[PDB]
């Protein structure tokens, strides 16, 4: 059992599977209100109903906060639960399977959406990323909210929705900030339902999206360290936020080559 009601991280066990849930406002300044994250040992559930806000790095643009959790080691925080077995190069990674059951709910103006994502590093223990890494992230769902940078192609990726074989039209954004940021975007959101899918292919289609890139190399030998499950929200111009989910028949297999 863990619960949180302000910003912060916590470890547990889901089914034998230790994760880190972090209660993340991070680029939030100030908020009015409240967050409530917790974890009952069979689901995960967030809670949000908060004013007042503004963006910490108004410049930068782009959303306030990524509520979220986590297997593996996230670089910005120096933390992993314990008995992880990422980081892994990417070379080594056979197949990494996700799967998940959510329904979330918002106020019908809201940015947000349904992102996972993770963090390629040069080192395997990286505190930042910044040039020659890669933040990558697959939605499945937005309401009133673009990835960043542009979009420059398209990819079709197979998973398991609702225990049915789908394939999905993903369009690729990209982005060169402090380091390369990709973003695969399902054309066909969906708010509430159940996916599996293998992050092997869009590890696949980046390393090909990228192969040209002069500032990331070798694609290859970066360092795979964490798969954050989340739901990213706000904007420069959101003021308050009102908004929920539930995270359910969570697993993860991780096969090295
Ligand atoms: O910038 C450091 C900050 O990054 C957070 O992830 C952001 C990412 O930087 C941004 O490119 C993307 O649009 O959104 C993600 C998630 O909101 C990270 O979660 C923080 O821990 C970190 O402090």
């Amino acid at each position: 059992m863990v619960l949180m009601t302000k910003p912060g991280t916590s470890d547990f066990v889901w089914n034998g599977i230790p994760l880190s849930m972090e209660l993340n406002l991070w680029n939030i300044k100030e908020y009015s209100g409240s967050v409530a994250m917790k974890f009952d040992g069979e689901k995960i559930t967030f809670d949000a109903d908060i004013q007042n806000l503004s963006p910490k790095e108004p410049e930068r643009g782009g959303v306030l906060g990524y509520p979220e959790f986590y297997y593996g080691y996230k670089p910005w925080e120096n933390h992993t639960a314990e008995g992880s077995k990422l980081p892994v190069p990417v070379s080594s990674m056979k197949s990494f399977s996700v799967e998940v059951s959510f329904d979330i709910h918002h106020e019908p103006s809201l940015p947000l959406n349904f992102a996972m994502e993770t963090w390629l590093t040069r080192e395997k223990y990286q505190t930042e990323a910044s040039i020659g890494d890669v933040e990558i992230m697959v939605w499945f769902y937005f309401n009133n909210l673009t990835p960043g940078g542009e979009k420059i192609e398209e990819f079709t990726i197979p998973f398991v929705l609702n225990g049915e074989s789908v394939e999905g039209t993903w369009e690729l954004w990209l982005a060169e900030w402090g380091w390369d940021y990709l973003a695969f975007r399902l054309k066909d959101p969906v708010k509430k339902g159940r996916v599996k899918f293998d992050v092997r292919h869009f590890l696949d289609a980046a390393g090909k999206a990228l192969s040209s890139s002069a500032r990331v190399k070798d694609f290859e030998d970066l360092y795979f360290t964490v798969w954050e499950i989340g739901t990213e929200f706000g904007s420069p111009e959101t003021k308050s936020a009102q908004f929920g989910w539930k995270f359910e028949n969570f697993s993860i297999d991780l096969e090295v080559r």
